[PDB]
């Protein structure tokens, strides 16, 4: 009904309100704190050196910040050797693009590199979701044989049917949430040396699809050895397969 | 089956090594150069001002880079009153947030935004899922009832009913991408001053949820309309819904 689709309309925008009142409220500090402290820093260097002309430390500051957009750290010294389009980076960059992530610390900057992004994307995404489907659907049957297993009457002391198949689904999404997200945001965390709210939310964001590219698992080049994009895109790749397989069995509960 | 499951994963791998080899060959030369050049610039001003020494030069680059990691503009001196979370800014953050996006331009620092970030994303996505869904069957619905009525009172006699249902289905998608990408294409080359190139490439990813943030509607503070974070938004979500719908529709011919 238009009238309920209305509603739900609504809704949203008064959710995106409210979210975005409760944003500004609980970042404005923190920015203007920066802006403060990157002044006075500034000022300070400048009065350090008489030498130094302040459109020259601008134009020094602008070169850095177009070195920063394109891609290339200027801070440490690059040898050439250690390409940030590796072969291991570029799979991991394909394989974001496909699985809709897109976190954009890496982003081609060649005119041709962007059309060809453009149609790779294009094609990549509905085989990505087909294979994600298929998989899905093939755990979520292999999940249904084992609930019918646990249909039996039996190791449940007949409390309630209902409630044994809610603790059954409770039970997967759990385990398989203790696997594939608490689990790897320890490894990232270790790996990594992030702190644990860090490689939580980098886990959360990556498997929701969100990609901020604030957090990014190869970065400051700490020699990622072993195929680390490799397997990072493959643990993506089960993760979001699990999740598709749990969303598939709720779906299947609720019609 | 699984076996031509396993079928396609495979080709999804060769699909990736093919895109990995030609993104690397493609964006080898940009890095290399901006690498060489960002080198001779910083030994070109270290000759101009023997005062600076090297540490002390990328220690200010340290400082900068830092500075564009918290979000703030480094060059020039950033206004008090330029405050990027306001409530615009804000309102497309969170809609970003729930239509899984994901620009990057901006983040919350504060570990508490972080949290709610979370949450908001993990509440939001549901429930912004569901009202695309919910838009895009009405409209596919109302599509579907259309090309029905258009097909059964124009072309009647000495066809095929599937080629000409195939035929103004294509004319239908053709139409609306040629009214929801140039039309905003155009828009975004007026306000933005991006080339056709960039504002189709901004268009393409946009609405495709990639989100890799290299271009965005609203940045390098050159100054915008009240309100044009919102109504971009809007217009991301009009897109949506429109595409949503017809990619049902087309699903519904296939089944
Ligand atoms: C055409 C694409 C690429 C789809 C469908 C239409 C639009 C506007 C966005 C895309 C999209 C996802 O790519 C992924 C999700 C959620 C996946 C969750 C996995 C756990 C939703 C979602 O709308
Ligand atoms: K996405
Ligand atoms: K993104």
């Amino acid at each position: 009904k238009w009238k309920t689709v209305l509603a739900i309309f609504l809704l949203v925008v008064l959710y995106l309100i409210i979210g975005a009142t409760v944003f500004k409220a609980l970042e404005q500090p923190e920015e203007g704190l920066q802006k403060y402290r990157i002044i006075q820093e500034k000022i300070d260097f400048l009065s350090m050196h008489t030498c130094v002309q302040t459109s020259e430390l601008e134009d020094l500051v602008k070169q850095v910040v177009l070195a920063i957009r394109a891609g290339v750290n200027p801070s440490g010294h690059p040898s050439q050797e250690s390409s940030m389009w590796d072969l291991s980076s570029s799979f991991f960059f394909a394989g974001t693009v496909i699985t809709t992530i897109g976190f954009g610390n890496v982003s081609p900057h060649t005119e041709g590199g962007r059309i060809f992004c453009i149609i790779y994307a294009l094609l990549g995404i509905p085989l990505f979701g087909f294979l994600l489907a298929g998989v899905g659907d093939q755990l979520g049957t292999i999940f249904g044989k084992g609930i019918a297993k646990v249909e039996k009457m039996f190791v449940k002391w007949n409390v309630s049917q209902t409630k044994i198949r809610v603790t059954s689904t409770v039970l997967f999404i759990l385990f398989g949430c203790l696997l594939f997200v608490a689990l790897p945001a320890l490894i990232f965390q270790h790996i990594e040396g992030w702190s644990a709210l860090e490689s939580i939310y980098f886990v959360v964001i990556t498997l929701t699809t969100i990609g901020f590219g604030d957090f990014v698992a190869g970065g400051s080049e700490i020699e990622y050895l072993d195929y680390y994009k490799p397997i990072v895109w493959f643990w993506i790749l089960v993760g979001l397969a699990y999740f598709a397989a749990v969303l598939s069995m709720i779906g299947d509960w609720l019609r």
